[PDB]
């Protein structure tokens, strides 16, 4: 999908921020405690001359190889003496997002740690970031997720690994295996659990921790506030383009263990014993390489979006992370009752624009939108009257020529992945919570000249809109970025992104009069008896406004109006 001259480019900017990263590191190093032993840190320094402490590589968990393959992830083995913790380590197995070829390592459950003070004089707002990347990419690396930004101001910020494809989300009926699904999601909470126990070293207020996340980091931010396996662990969170009842964000993958077992040379018959022996002994990049053929014809018919990803667990664990469908879940959980925040980009669908450029005749779909109907609402074969109507409905709301676009499309998927099933959550944990706030956010600030390697996915080269995903350039520093005039557009978006983040990562309330062009905001949140939901649109200016995206959200709920129960 990746052109050969942006390849190229890419391959440059590698070398560039390699010799960039040698002269923003300083020869300070220190040592820091955790209960698992000393770790080393070194000073770094940002293109505008601030400068922070980093800890990288450190271990939550033992390394998942061997027996370890697909299990729960288990406590870290203590050392004597000190870790070195000034370098990088691997990530999960993965295909890389721009060259197309397997790369990371199974020995990835690590996590980084940044602060501007070690020995601050007030225990400090821990924020917790969890990469998005469909449960398939990402990574802690700082040529993605520097922290340059929000170390500019007194808190403390982690960014997490996590086991992905396969080998985080492999799921098997039968009990005696140990292998029930979501060991990725377990990562991530053995490693809030280490967060807790470990922050108070590093500066942190284990009392005052934030979780947040983009695309599939919302979606796991938001099972992170569901499971009863981290109760407590955490006091804030905000779910930046998803949550964990979107479409894409789970799937029942149990039967797929054997399909991609042969696809990687089983010989055998669909048992459950013989097809983990056999994946046992994979190498683990000959099952990542193999992901993209896992789906067969009748789920790609059904639409399914992702072979491997989180799963209701088909029995009881210790660990256990889903135990029902999330939206069974948000009628009990402990997260519906801290301070949450909520957002979406202003034109989240564009993301699709290079699948568009290949395949047009997706535009086709637009025809009758049966295809978009929700699953629990649409008869098998998208036939029955009631879909079509349904499906017409699906048209109205976005078809607005005589002809349906590709902006008509890319407008559609802007609602289905990610407004639609805001709108639902909201509705949904409005009747199992107990008045906790609840703010929404609409990321609206158009540049080019401060980016970010997502654009380079999806071809985005001289578009303009803001595009999911497009909003990290304000809260991390990256490969592609570079540093911004104080005056410019885009370091006042930085400041304001970074500081409304750590306003309610502070308190539970994202407004301060302290934050430029924020004076005239009232931001409240989203009460059961709103009809039309308010929010903080980032534009050049900060805005309180309706929704705009609300007109289009009713018209998707008026699907819902003879089956109100499936709402």
């Amino acid at each position: 999908n990746v052109s050969l001259m942006e390849k190229l480019k890419w391959k440059i900017k590698c070398i560039e921020n390699k010799f960039l990263n040698y002269r923003l590191t300083t020869n300070e190093t220190v040592v820091a405690e955790t209960e698992y032993g000393k770790v080393k840190g070194v000073k770094r320094l940002t293109v505008y001359d601030d400068s922070y402490y980093s800890f990288e590589g450190i271990p939550y968990a033992q390394p998942p190889v061997g027996e370890l393959r697909f299990k729960a992830p288990q406590r870290p083995t203590p050392w004597d003496g000190v870790r070195d913790c000034c370098n990088h380590k691997d990530k999960s197995v993965q295909v890389d997002f721009i060259a197309g070829k397997v790369c990371g390592s199974e020995d990835c459950l690590y996590l980084s740690v940044y602060t501007n003070n070690l020995n601050p004089e007030t225990k400090r707002p821990v924020l917790v970031y969890i990469h998005g990347g469909d449960f398939i990419i990402g990574e802690n690396h700082r040529d993605m997720y520097g922290p340059d930004y929000f170390i500019k101001k007194d808190v403390v910020l982690i960014n997490i690994q996590y086991r992905l494809g396969a080998l985080g989300f492999l799921s098997l009926n039968s009990e005696d295996l140990n292998v029930p699904g979501n060991a990725g999601l377990k990562d991530q909470v053995m490693a809030l659990r280490w967060i807790k126990n470990n922050c108070a070293n590093f500066g942190g207020n284990p009392d005052n921790i934030t979780v947040f996340g983009e695309s599939a980091g919302a979606a796991s931010t938001h099972y992170m506030m569901l499971t009863e396996q981290t109760r407590g662990l955490f006091h804030r969170g905000i779910l930046m383009s998803g949550n964990a009842i979107c479409p894409w964000a789970n799937t029942q993958c149990q039967h797929r263990a054997f399909t991609l077992a042969k696809l990687a040379g089983y010989k055998g018959e669909d048992n459950d014993k013989d097809v983990l022996e056999f994946l046992m002994k994979a190498k683990p990049q000959d099952l990542i390489k193999l992901e993209e053929k896992v789906l067969t014809l009748e789920e790609r018919t059904n639409m399914v979006v992702f072979p491997f990803g989180p799963t209701v667990e088909p029995y009881q664990t210790a660990d256990c992370v889903l135990p029902k469908h999330p939206r069974e879940m948000v009628k009990t959980a402990w997260g519906n009752s801290i301070p949450t925040m909520m957002g979406n980009t202003s034109y989240e669908g564009l993301f699709f624009t290079s699948i568009l450029k290949q395949t047009p005749m997706l535009v086709k779909e637009l025809e009758t939108c049966v295809n978009f109907v929700p699953s629990e609402l649409a008869d098998a074969e998208r036939t029955a009257p009631e879909t079509l109507e349904m499906g017409a409905k699906i048209k109205k709301a976005h078809v607005t020529g005589e002809t349906p676009t590709a902006d008509n499309f890319m407008d559609l998927c802007s609602h289905i992945y990610f407004w639609f099933p805001m709108h639902r959550l909201l509705q949904l944990r409005f009747n199992h919570t107990s008045g906790t706030p609840v703010y929404l956010y609409r990321f609206d600030f158009d540049s080019e000249d401060l980016i970010n390697p997502y654009r380079i996915m999806r071809s985005g080269r001289g578009v303009k809109g803001v595009s999911h995903a497009d909003e990290l350039s304000y809260f991390f520093w990256n490969q592609l970025a570079k540093r911004m005039p104080k005056e410019s557009r885009e370091y006042k978006t930085i400041e304001r992104m970074t500081g409304i983040w750590i306003q309610f990562a502070t308190t539970g309330n994202p407004y301060s009069n302290e934050i430029e062009g924020m004076e005239n905001v009232s931001w409240d949140p989203i009460k059961k008896s709103d009809e039309v939901y308010k929010c903080l649109n980032i534009s050049d200016e900060l805005k309180m406004i309706d929704v705009p995206e609300m007109d289009k959200i009713k018209q998707w709920e008026s699907m819902f109006e003879k089956h109100r129960d499936l709402f």
